[PDB]
């Protein structure tokens, strides 16, 4: 794999969003994951749907939280929209999939990269954007302006997110809290530390969708 990875750069990555006051995260970082498949597989970027996935995702939490690997294995088991035909309010509602019509994408499957293993996760990365978790409870997470990241947090994940490209010392991550935060919504984590969590427990739990 190349010592960089940049998923924006090849076209495989949407605006950054914002998930709002709604613990939607979980939603935001499989639908990154599920917009980068599909450019990868299709040559088409399109915006899908989070509101789909926590509307419909019955193994989730709504807004109330959730398991990116459920969202990736609802879209894998049916499907998912645009964002256009199903967008987001930031509240989670009654599941409309049924009634917005035929699914705009759908994939195979979902792989999860082997936990806190760093290599593996760079190895997921160079073939698509990945969802992953992190602290971000902390202030010094929240306050993040730019750079490499490398905390204080501790590794008591509770915030899911995206890894779209790396670097000889970082992993870029797309976070779901607008484009104001971070470097224009995306956040450099440290990485090569020898800590087997990743900083902010980035190795913790790492799924990623599969499309033949
Ligand atoms: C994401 C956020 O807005 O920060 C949101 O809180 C979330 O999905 N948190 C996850 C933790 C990450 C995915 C690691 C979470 O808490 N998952 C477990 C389910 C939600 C909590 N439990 C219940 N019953 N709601």
């Amino acid at each position: 794999i190349p010592e960089y990875v940049d998923w924006r750069q090849k076209g495989a990555v949407t605006p950054v969003k914002n998930q709002g006051s709604c613990g939607s995260c979980w939603a935001f970082s499989a639908v990154v994951t599920i917009e980068g498949i599909i450019k990868i597989r299709t040559g088409n970027l399109n915006e899908y749907s989070e509101q789909e996935l926590l509307d419909c995702d019955r193994r989730s939490y709504g807004c109330n939280g959730g398991y990116p690997w459920s969202a990736l294995q609802l879209v894998a088991q049916y499907g998912i929209h645009y964002r256009n035909t199903y967008p987001y309010e930031g509240v989670q509602r009654y599941c409309r999939s049924r009634e917005k019509g035929p699914y705009a994408a759908k994939t195979d499957g979902v792989r999860q990269v082997q936990p806190y293993n760093e290599g593996a996760l760079l190895y997921s990365i160079a073939n698509q954007p990945v969802s992953v978790v992190l602290e971000a409870a902390g202030k010094d997470f929240q306050l993040y302006r730019g750079g490499i990241f490398v905390g204080p947090c501790g590794n008591k994940v509770d915030h899911a997110v995206a890894a779209v490209g790396y670097g000889p010392n970082y992993i870029l991550i797309k976070n779901s809290w607008g484009t104001g935060w971070g470097e224009n919504g995306y956040i450099r984590i440290k990485r090569g530390t020898g800590n087997s969590y990743g900083v902010c427990g980035l190795y913790t739990s790492s799924f990623y969708p599969v499309k033949n």
